[PDB]
């Protein structure tokens, strides 16, 4: 029997990347096979399980989909092989061509590639288009619109990622960079949360926003335990009319509405969409069915730019995504690197975004009319990539992030001025190596 290349991804996209792997297996003509294996649903726990396999020298571990913040650590640990170790010498060129350069930077350490981007990510504003006329453009307007809805007994929750984990650090980073701040200096060696008056003011403003959302009159009473999934559910279940979340929320809403899970969008009652869910449960409609389902959603659901912190200042939205790394444990370097190239080829990218919701990194797709029609999020994604925020690249990232979320949470108890100083001190201890 053939070589088996393991391909670890978060369970959130197991269905999509199982499909991509199966396409690759057919394209590979039997020379080897790729098998998808699922990691946990939240970032911190995805890393822990990879770290366990790597530290335990799991020789069956071949390809791993890393979050865009683990590159420096995995490179320095020897866990992610440099692309230059590809026996075929093709990995570096494949990663570099027709690949968005912002995402590509997240796969680098010390000027060298240790992974090939496969998906990027940038959060959008999602809103109930039937309950307001235009969406909020700033966090002040988010709070005012939520208060209006709360006064009328409407869905008053703002759906955010507020629990003690990476998603809270992402929220903070976006608000911070949108206000003109940054966590670390460009070289990663100094803390810049409070080192100048303008940097301090950006940190305080970001903390003011998180605190205000957490203490808002109609706020989610479980906001201190919220993540991507609770935010998606809060809007689908009619408890929130305002949500910030990644682009996968659109196909999720259409799919669950067709299945009968969205009260205010009973697409299950529409006979023309029978069969839009395929044999394994994935929303995969005809072109006509997609248009009809998307158009119906527009009555009650829209997306817009992530809200900024001040008027006429577009948000700087934190980049997310996945970069494919070959694990140093692999017994089959040549096939692992070849698997990476197949998994991220242009037609697999097309499917990854249209079916999975995850933004492609292949630059060409954002100009492709067929892609634009079936992945309507593309234009706001592109707009937000032009001024994206990026979490710092540092080999102490996980340690720094754990301290930050432990300082930010519970978000109900943030004090903007004092938490700003505690955050700066906790980050300093992280880059100092205290751990
Ligand atoms: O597409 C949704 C993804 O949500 C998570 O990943 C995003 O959010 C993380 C923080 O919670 C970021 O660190 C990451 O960069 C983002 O891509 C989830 O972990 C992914 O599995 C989902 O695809």
């Amino acid at each position: 029997g053939e070589i088996v290349i393991s391909y670890y991804t978060p369970a959130n996209e197991a269905a999509t990347f199982t499909a991509v792997a199966q396409r690759c297996n057919a394209e590979l003509g039997g020379r080897f096979r790729i098998e998808q294996r699922s990691l946990p649903r939240e970032a911190d726990a995805q890393r822990l399980q990879l770290a366990r396999r790597l530290t335990g020298n799991d020789r069956s571990l071949d390809v791993m989909a890393l979050d865009v913040v683990w590159t420096a650590e995995f490179a320095e640990a020897g866990w992610a092989l440099p692309l230059s170790e590809d026996p075929a010498g093709l990995a570096e060129a494949d990663a570099t061509t027709n690949t968005l350069p912002g995402p590509l930077e997240t796969a680098k350490w010390n000027g060298e590639l240790y992974a090939a981007p496969i998906t990027t990510n940038t959060q959008l504003l999602w809103y109930r288009a039937d309950l307001m006329d235009e969406p909020p453009a700033t966090w002040d307007e988010m709070l005012s619109e939520a208060a209006r809805l709360h006064a009328q007994g409407g869905p008053s929750w703002i759906a955010v990622q507020g629990k003690q984990y990476e998603g809270l650090v992402v929220w903070f980073n976006t608000l911070l960079e949108s206000a003109g701040g940054q966590v670390l200096s460009d070289d990663g060696q100094r803390v810049t949360l409070t080192d100048t008056p303008e940097h301090r003011a950006a940190t305080v403003k970001a903390l003011e926003i998180i605190k205000a959302v957490a203490t808002a009159p109609g706020a989610d009473p479980s906001i201190t335990q919220t993540d991507e999934n609770t935010a998606r559910l809060a809007l689908e279940q009619g408890r929130a009319a305002l949500e910030v979340n990644w682009p996968y929320v659109l196909p999720s809403l259409l799919e669950n509405a067709i299945k009968g899970g969205v009260g205010f969008l009973p697409l299950n009652e529409n006979p023309a969409l029978r069969g839009s869910i395929n044999d394994v449960g994935t929303f995969a409609p005809t072109d006509e069915q997609f248009d009809l389902a998307l158009n119906a959603s527009k009555e009650v659901f829209g997306f817009a730019r992530y809200p900024g912190v001040r008027p006429d200042e577009p948000a700087r939205v934190t980049l997310g995504g996945l970069n494919l790394a070959v694990a140093s444990t692999t017994r089959h370097k040549a096939e692992a690197f070849e698997a990476v190239r197949c998994l991220r080829n242009e037609e697999n990218q097309r499917l990854t975004s249209i079916e999975g919701g995850l933004p492609a990194v292949r630059t060409s797709l954002y100009d492709d009319p067929q892609f634009q029609a079936k992945y309507p999020q593309y234009e706001i994604i592109r707009d937000q990539l032009i001024n994206a925020a990026v979490r710092p690249a540092t080999p102490v990232y996980q340690a720094m992030s754990t301290r930050m979320s432990a300082t930010l949470a519970p978000i109900s108890q943030i004090d903007p001025e004092r938490t700003a100083d505690e955050l700066a001190e906790q980050v300093q201890q992280a880059i100092d190596g205290k751990g």
